[PDB]
């Protein structure tokens, strides 16, 4: 079954979804996505906080902030679970392949 | 082109493969990707060496540990372009798509 192993395939499959193709993405699965990401790969928040006016590099970095302290295999096991509960709100199924 | 950001979907193809398919990995092939693959997501080598006894895991480690101070997205890169050449040298053209 699918597990934090199948991270990386998961990321291959939201990297190749094209602009306008069957799956969309709003915002909120964007950042999601950004900060499971960022934290599964680098771990906790880096640097400083961006510029408020720099509003989406702030909202990317502030939901990195917000995943402070998950272990990387955890967030790599959320990661993948969005990714599949976001599939199923889309009348998608995916597996590896 | 391929880059780095391509090294999720590099290791996903890799963990698709199956035993006796068309692509085959030699022991220093596995233990190439191995150690990029634990540089490139979990930066340098980690615990003790292994027990020689345990053939296995102490090549790994030390082949992990040959990778150390190589910076994350050089070992990604590093992960890819290995998995372009290798298919290459079995006859093998690959692309994330």
């Amino acid at each position: 079954h699918m597990s934090a192993a199948d991270f990386e395939a998961a990321v291959a499959y939201v990297r190749s979804l094209p602009k306008d193709g069957p799956v969309q993405l709003d915002n909120a699965a964007k950042l999601q996505f950004y900060s499971l990401y960022k934290q599964a790969t680098e771990g906790d928040v880096t640097g400083s906080q961006p510029w408020a006016v720099q509003v989406e590099a702030r909202a990317k970095w502030d939901a990195w902030n917000s995943c402070k302290g998950m272990k990387s295999e955890d967030a790599k096991a959320a990661y993948v679970r969005r990714l599949l509960t976001l599939l199923r709100s889309q009348g998608i199924q995916w597996k590896p392949g």
